[PDB]
This record gives C-alpha cells, sequence and structure tokens, in this order.
C-alpha cells in the first residue's frame, strides 16, 4: 500500500535551503527537520512548517535564509495528507554535498 515519496533536498548559493516532494494528489505537506543534531522521533524540528498547495507539481519548502556549508546533516521527516490519511517519510539524513545556483 501507498507510502510517502522521498524528499529532494538543496543547498542554495549563496544561501538556502529547498525542499520538495511530487504532488501524489496531497492535501498538505509539511517538513520537519534539525541541522547537524539528531531527530528524537517525531519531534518538530528546527524547520517546522505545513504547506497547504503545491507549486507546477511539487510540494515545496523553504528556508531562503539557512546558511549550509558542505558536511553538514539535516536530520528530518516529512508528513503528507492523502485522502484524509498522513503518511510520512522517517529518519530522513542528508548531507551537503555541493550547491544550487
Ligand atoms: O486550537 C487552537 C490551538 O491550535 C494549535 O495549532 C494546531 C496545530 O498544532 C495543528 O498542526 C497539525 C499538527 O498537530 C499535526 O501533527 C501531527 C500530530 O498530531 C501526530 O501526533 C500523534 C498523535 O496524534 C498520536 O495520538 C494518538 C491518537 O491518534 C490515538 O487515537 O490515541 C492515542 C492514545 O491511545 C494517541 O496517542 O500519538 C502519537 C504519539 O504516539 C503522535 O505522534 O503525529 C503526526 C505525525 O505522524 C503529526 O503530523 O500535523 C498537521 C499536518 O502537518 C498539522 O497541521 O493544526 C491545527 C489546525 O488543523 C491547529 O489548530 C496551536 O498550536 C495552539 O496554540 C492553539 O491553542
Amino acid at each position: 500500500s501507498y507510502e510517502a515519496p522521498p524528499a529532494t533536498l538543496e543547498a542554495i548559493h549563496p544561501k538556502g535551503l529547498r525542499v520538495s516532494v511530487p504532488d501524489e494528489g496531497f492535501s498538505l505537506f509539511a517538513f520537519h527537520g534539525k541541522l547537524n543534531e539528531e531527530m528524537e522521533g517525531l519531534e518538530a524540528g528546527h524547520w517546522s512548517r505545513d504547506i497547504t498547495k503545491p507549486k507546477n507539481g511539487r510540494w515545496i519548502f523553504r528556508d531562503r535564509n539557512a546558511a549550509l556549508k558542505i558536511g553538514d546533516k539535516i536530520y528530518f521527516w516529512t508528513f503528507v495528507i492523502k485522502d484524509g490519511l498522513g503518511y510520512r517519510q522517517d529518519n530522513g539524513e542528508w548531507t551537503v554535498e555541493g550547491f544550487v545556483d
């Protein structure tokens, strides 16, 4: 049965974090994440935000001010509502390996 799609994360040059999932017929996408500190289960995170509509096919979370560095780790989990039911990407871990213009 259904599983949340994996998120794509990008570090932006000169600054910023962008996180997105494809719209698979959701009503809601939430991102919950911490920088260089593990998530202790389903805690809110330093980044914690509900996104309520997709934009051109994707659900997008942005922190335009996040100044990331190579080797920074983001520990995260996401939440999507599909047909009134909730699904998570659990135990997300992403390492900055480069930047996007
Ligand atoms: O009303 C004024 C008040 O408003 C507040 O804002 C609200 C805001 O917080 C809310 O945001 C949504 C957010 O809560 C939601 O998070 C969910 C989270 O609820 C969920 O937690 C689960 C528990 O549900 C679960 O409970 C179990 C229960 O299901 C079962 O029936 O019984 C069990 C007992 O036997 C019981 O434990 O327990 C587990 C732990 O085991 C919890 O993890 O977890 C999911 C993740 O899986 C999490 O996503 O997510 C939504 C979508 O992102 C958020 O939108 O939204 C409301 C509006 O819809 C707001 O009103 C303010 O903060 C206050 O200041 C205001 O006073």
